[PDB]
């Protein structure tokens, strides 16, 4: 029995609508916003305004997903070891609701940032390499929902991006709010990097299963 391609959390009809339409409404905000357009020389190099819709074209088709461990039908490291769990194979085709706590963008991505409960946590993959951008940060940081990627960007580029934002969040918290829109407020930890601090977290509900190409 070959893996699947990856395994996670995929949400409903309505959690992915719901969630796929506050982000292009982040987009659209943040596009629009003071902040954002005098810092736009860190975010692109090409020389208006930039409508980041478009500039994230490349999005998730249907709906969107959490991934926990990438699989590649076995053939990626630790995949054999995480599928065969009894978490996983007891968790597999159970619902689950997921808490976003922040929507995030930068010069390659567009995402929202999951924070798993302990339970859901059992089911994040613990592999022998690390990237080292998740250093010194609890597990399941990395934990996103992609909503969307520059053109020439590649997949797994919001996980890493995601950490990077964190590794300087614990460091320096760093921001007062320079913008303060209506789901949150809004961050600029300079590089193009922003992130919406949802005053309210938003909760989505998705089942756990394997995706297969
Ligand atoms: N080396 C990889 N490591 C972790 N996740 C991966 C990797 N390659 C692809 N993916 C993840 O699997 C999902 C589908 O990828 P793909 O479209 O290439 O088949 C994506 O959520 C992507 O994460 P991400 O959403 O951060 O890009």
């Amino acid at each position: 029995d070959f893996l699947p391609l990856y395994f996670g959390w995929f949400l409903t009809k309505k959690s992915s609508e719901t969630l796929r339409k506050a982000g292009q409404v982040f987009l659209e905000e943040l596009g629009n916003h003071k902040a954002f357009k005098k810092e736009l020389r860190h975010f692109i190099s090409g020389d208006e305004k930039l409508e980041l819709v478009s500039y994230f074209g490349k999005r998730p088709p249907g709906v969107l997903h959490c991934t926990t461990k990438f699989c590649d039908y076995g053939k990626a490291a630790g995949a054999e070891e995480y599928a065969q769990q009894e978490v996983v194979k007891r968790s597999y085709g159970k619902a689950f609701k997921l808490s976003i706590s922040a929507l995030f963008v930068t010069p390659k991505t567009a995402g929202a940032q999951v924070v798993l409960t302990d339970q859901e946590l059992q089911l994040w993959p613990s592999d022998l390499d690390k990237p080292s951008a998740s250093e010194g940060l609890p597990p399941g940081s990395r934990a996103h929902v992609t909503l969307g990627c520059a053109a020439d960007v590649q997949p797994a580029q919001t996980g890493l991006d995601l950490l990077d934002i964190l590794q300087q969040v614990k460091g320096g918290s760093q921001g007062e709010a320079v913008g303060e829109l209506p789901r949150g407020k809004l961050y600029s930890l300079g590089k193009g990097r922003w992130m919406l601090s949802l005053t309210k977290k938003m909760e989505v509900k998705a089942i756990f299963t394997g995706y297969y190409g």
